[PDB]
């Protein structure tokens, strides 16, 4: 692992954003670790999920497969790591709420605490994809709540640019 970010812009002291593909920036910055914005199930269907399981040919689901049908559901706000495969070191698979079904949004909060046990993530927002969190809010929970270092990686530009502003 050389986690070799570079680029970001700094919105706290620990917390920097950049306008990239997170699965390019895993292959360039070999990190640690890189966090899935995940379901209960690792059911890696779409969204970044999709994306990194697609990047590790399907390995990923694999993996997530054999560790589901072992331990059972993740709890929302709850994570686990697994391997990273060619991506990182390590993934860690967070559950953010699925605010459209119901969920509560009060475990984004649950759900940004599991980076704090990681020295340096690269991730992207959690809930902010089809589970439908206001990516905004979902920002300000990781700033209020990650103490250790994350490195946003945000695809849309015109997002990105929202978020900044905000």
């Amino acid at each position: 692992p050389v986690n070799s970010f570079s680029g970001y812009l700094k919105l706290t002291d620990n917390v920097y954003i950049k306008n990239a593909d997170i699965v390019e920036e895993a292959k360039k910055v070999k990190p640690t670790v890189v966090v899935n914005a995940a379901n209960v199930y690792l059911k890696h269907g779409g969204g970044v999920a999709g994306a990194l399981n697609k990047a590790t040919n399907n390995a990923m689901q694999v993996e997530s497969d054999d560790y589901i049908a072992t331990n059972g559901p993740l709890k929302v706000g709850g994570s686990c790591v697994l391997s990273g495969h060619n991506l990182a070191k390590h993934c860690l698979h967070v559950v953010g709420p699925n605010v459209n079904k119901g969920e509560d949004i009060q475990l984004l909060k649950s759900a940004y605490e599991n980076f704090n046990q990681h020295e340096v993530l690269l991730a992207p927002l959690l809930s902010a994809g089809i589970f439908g969190a206001d990516p905004i809010h979902s920002l300000r929970v990781c700033v209020d709540t990650v103490r250790t270092n994350v490195y946003l990686a945000v695809f849309d530009k015109n997002l990105y640019d929202k978020l900044v502003s905000s």
